[PDB]
């Protein structure tokens, strides 16, 4: 029994052990509550976020560590619960998400065990701390972090309640840790040293200080037009990004205005069906203007890409990121500062300014402060989906500038993402980025004309 754990013996309304893989988090508990139910009469509630089966809890865990240590004898086992035959202790096992109403109506509850808490989501915590509400009940929770702004972490870490005992361990705090185990944490150290530290260190995932784009920013972007009142005005603009020869998504963007429409991804496809995949899609979204990468694989879809438009007047642009800003002896607008001394090439330059734009929209969603709708950008998030949603934005939160010897904005390329961060390209925050920018002029009455 790990001698990190003692404190939790003592007295504390909340015991929050947070940790990586394998760190003995688990067999603690169960061992402390195992021995708490033989020499008290404590009902004890084991919840989590989802149980659509018993065989999801910790029955069989409480079970294997009552016949290790030797106490079956003492014990009642049914199908869900166990019970001590001296003290009448008795464990109870719920899902959140599953049995809220079953929940609320529980009396009499002195500890309440949530495991895998990393999982349980705020209107859950919501519901289940209201009614652990007996003087001298406690809250024991267990938890591998996942994002930093999870409520869970929020809750327990950033923004703590009073009298909270957390402990932070790791397998090397675990003196039984495993053979089985310890081989697939070096195989996981060695193939994706980032994934280690989140899996195994147990570091949670949190916006690099070089990040351009906060998730709090996403998150009042998301419907923001609604919240505040326009609807969506200007030309359809869509991008493609075809990705590589790797296994990575393609990606697809698409706005009318400042309101985002589409997010799309492209699984298991070549570079002229995903260029096919993108086009289609540009047409079906009504596109007055798409463009695609051109950096990479993409160098050469051009013609395939005006074919497909051919008899539609959509222009039809190659996004080259590593070049010179658009326009760069223009003066820079938030002896005279030009684009060119501000951006060190054109990823960087519409990174900026989706970056900007959702700025803007945060400060007037969360502050009230006052913005042209046509400097902001919206996210629909019934259009685009839930799923596609959150995808974008865990992608564009992972953006990061670098240094750069000549002072300009410069960001880490998707390659340095992939190499550093242990990620796959981020396909859909490279589309969206794309999308930011309308360098060909058109009108209905005239043609298209690209200048430069
Ligand atoms: N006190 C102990 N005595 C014997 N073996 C232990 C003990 N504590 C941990 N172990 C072993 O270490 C393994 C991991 O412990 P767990 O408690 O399951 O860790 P964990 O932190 O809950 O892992 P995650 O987040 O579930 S993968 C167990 O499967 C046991 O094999
Ligand atoms: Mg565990």
């Amino acid at each position: 029994i790990n001698p990190i754990f003692e404190p939790f013996i003592e007295a504390h309304r909340y015991k929050v052990a947070k940790g990586g893989r394998g760190s003995g988090k688990s067999w603690a508990i169960a061992r402390l509550l195992v021995e708490a139910a033989r020499r008290q009469p404590v009902r004890i509630l084991c919840a989590r976020e989802l149980q659509n089966s018993i065989s999801d809890s910790v029955i069989r865990l409480l079970e294997d560590t009552i016949e290790r240590e030797g106490y079956s004898a003492e014990f009642e086992i049914q199908r869900s619960m166990i019970r001590h035959l001296g003290t009448n202790a008795e464990f109870m096992f719920y899902g959140i998400k599953n049995n809220p109403t079953k929940i609320k109506s529980l009396e009499g509850i002195d500890i309440c065990w949530v495991e895998e808490a990393e999982a349980v989501t705020k209107e859950s915590w919501d519901i289940l701390i209201p009614t652990i509400r007996k003087p001298f009940s406690e809250i024991w929770v267990s938890f591998n972090p996942k994002n930093i702004l999870d409520d869970t972490y929020q809750r327990f870490v950033v923004n703590p309640p009073d009298d909270i005992c957390l402990l932070t361990v790791n397998y090397t705090d675990n003196p039984h840790f495993p053979e089985v185990l310890r081989l697939e944490m070096e195989e996981c150290k060695r193939r994706n040293p980032t994934l280690y530290r989140h899996i195994w260190l147990g570091e949670p995932v949190s916006a690099s200080d070089m990040a351009i784009i906060k998730r709090e920013w996403l998150e009042a972007a998301t419907d923001a037009h609604k919240k505040l009142g326009w609807k969506a005005k200007g030309a359809v603009v869509s991008a493609h990004d075809p990705s590589d020869t790797g296994p990575d998504a393609k990606g697809y963007a698409s706005r009318h205005g400042s309101v985002v429409k589409r997010i799309a991804e492209g699984l298991l496809m070549d570079i002229n069906e995903g260029a096919d995949w993108a086009t289609s899609l540009a047409i079906e979204d009504g596109a007055d203007h798409y463009l695609w990468d051109g950096d990479g694989v993409g160098a050469g879809l051009r013609r395939q890409t005006t074919e497909a438009f051919s008899g539609k007047k959509i222009t039809a642009t190659m996004f080259k990121g590593s070049e010179s800003p658009f326009d760069e002896d223009a003066p820079y607008q938030a002896n005279v500062r030009t684009i060119g001394d501000v951006f060190r090439n054109k990823r960087a330059q519409f990174y900026y300014a989706l970056a900007d734009r959702l700025y803007l929209t945060y400060r007037a969603v969360v502050h009230g402060e006052y913005a042209d709708p046509d400097d902001m950008l919206s996210f629909d998030k019934e259009a685009i989906g839930e799923k596609m949603l959150e995808k974008l934005f865990a992608e564009l939160t992972q953006i990061q500038r670098k240094f750069n010897n000549n002072g300009k904005l410069e960001l880490m390329t998707k390659v340095e993402m992939k190499q550093k961060l242990g990620i796959p390209s981020p396909n859909l925050a490279d589309a969206l980025m794309m999308c930011m920018h309308c360098p060909a002029l058109v009108r209905e009455e005239t043609e298209i004309y690209v200048p430069s």
